[PDB]
Formats: C-alpha cells, sequence, structure tokens
C-alpha cells in the first residue's frame, strides 16, 4: 500500500533547535499512524551540520510492519529535488523510526539562493510503501 505526506515547516530559518532537538509532524496514514521527524541540527557531533529526517511508526496494532520510504524536498518551482530512498523495506514496530541522519547539509539548505526555502518554508515530501 503506497501513500504520501507533504510536510511544510514554516519560518524554517527561525528554528531554534539545537543538536539532538526534534520537530515532529502531524500523524498521517494511508489503523496505522505515521509521522515524520526532523532534527534541524542533526543528532550527534557527526551530523550537527545536517538536517536529519526520519519516518516514525506512531501507532500500530500489529507487532510489526515492513515499509520502504522516500523523502524529497519540494523546491521553489514545486519540483522534487535532493531525494533519498530507503535501500529496502525496513521493519517498523510502534515507536521505531528509520531515516537519514545526514539528509541535507544545513549550509546548502539554508542559503536561500539554492531555492529550497521559498517564503522561508521548508517543504518535505514523503512516500511510504507498506509491504
Amino acid at each position: 500500500v503506497k501513500f504520501s505526506y507533504m510536510w511544510t515547516i514554516n519560518n524554517f530559518s527561525f528554528c531554534r533547535e539545537e543538536m539532538g532537538e526534534v520537530i515532529k509532524s502531524s500523524t498521517f496514514s494511508s489503523k496505522l499512524k505515521w509521522c515524520l521527524r526532523v532534527n534541524p541540527k542533526g543528532l550527534d557531533e557527526e551530523s550537527k551540520d545536517y538536517l536529519s529526517l526520519y519516518l516514525l511508526l506512531v501507532s500500530c496494532p500489529k507487532s510489526e510492519v515492513r515499509a520502504k520510504f522516500k523523502f524529497s524536498i519540494l523546491n521553489a518551482k514545486g519540483e522534487e529535488t535532493k531525494a533519498m530512498e530507503s535501500q529496502r523495506a525496513y521493519r517498523f514496530v510502534q515507536g521505531k523510526d528509520w531515516g537519514f541522519k545526514k539528509f541535507i547539509r544545513r549550509g546548502f539548505l539554508l542559503d536561500e539562493a539554492n531555492g529550497l526555502l521559498p517564503d522561508d518554508k521548508l517543504t518535505l515530501f514523503c512516500e511510504v510503501s507498506v509491504v
């Protein structure tokens, strides 16, 4: 079953999150509930120069599901760019997240000349395929 979520994070340049701090999206579905989570300053010292991006299984009545996923950024022209796809379907349990600790370099994303923060909005697009 394949579905998607578009997450707009407004006023992205005003984010005060420090390394390890997280923002979660609203939940979305295709009884399963998913959300996205971003670490604007990464998780640890190795990733503090990047935004980290994860898919989280928030609610699941089964013990586990398997899902592949793809994240991309919608640019100022409304087009997908800088996509990263999971290598395979990963096993999720409720509370488990999978994703990319080094999804996008902050010094690239935050320079507005690259066109990824139109009106200071970061727009992320996620596709999920549950096996």
